[PDB]
DNA sequence: TTATGTAATACGTCTGTAACTTGTTCTTATGTCTGTTATGTAGTTAATATAATTGAAGGATTTTAAGA
């Protein structure tokens, strides 16, 4: 499952690498490979798209045995906005008391 | 003897948690202004009428000022 986002940016499931190109089977620049709870976060905001996913649900996804800090949660979102290099937000968007909503341009299946 | 290659071991270290902190955004409690009703104040009334008032009660002794 190959995964486009605003920018040209290609994450690429079954490899799981992100990297700049306008050709899917092409890399061009390559950023690399997000670590394990970053992919679940990723997965997470492909999975309920269109819908954003409710809080309860990401907070038992990336930490489901023990209860954590809830700064936590936004901390991750931090560094999975960072990887992606999305400064400006567009990538990962929150949407108050509905949740956190990914921005897909395409999928390749 | 000495290269070689596994293995213990100690130290960096990349990343996941968590603390400190701010934006800002929304909600609510409060202070204030304004309009209406109830309260509080005040002035006037034109047959004539012209020295209260109500009790209350078997006290027994002292000392001290006024009156003569």
């Amino acid at each position: 499952v190959i995964y486009q986002f605003p920018d040209n940016l290609w994450w690429n499931e079954a490899s799981n690498q992100v990297y700049y190109a306008q050709d899917p089977m092409k890399p061009e620049r390559l950023i690399g490979t997000p670590s394990i709870m970053q992919a679940k976060l990723l997965k997470i905001l492909c999975e309920y798209h269109p819908s954003p996913c409710p809080n309860d649900q990401i907070i038992k996804a990336l930490w489901p045995h023990g209860f954590i800090s809830s700064e936590s949660l936004t901390q991750a979102i931090k560094r999975t906005r960072d990887f992606l290099n999305d400064e400006h937000k567009t990538l990962i968007e929150n949407v108050k008391l509905q949740g956190y909503r990914i921005n897909i341009i395409q999928v390749i299946v």
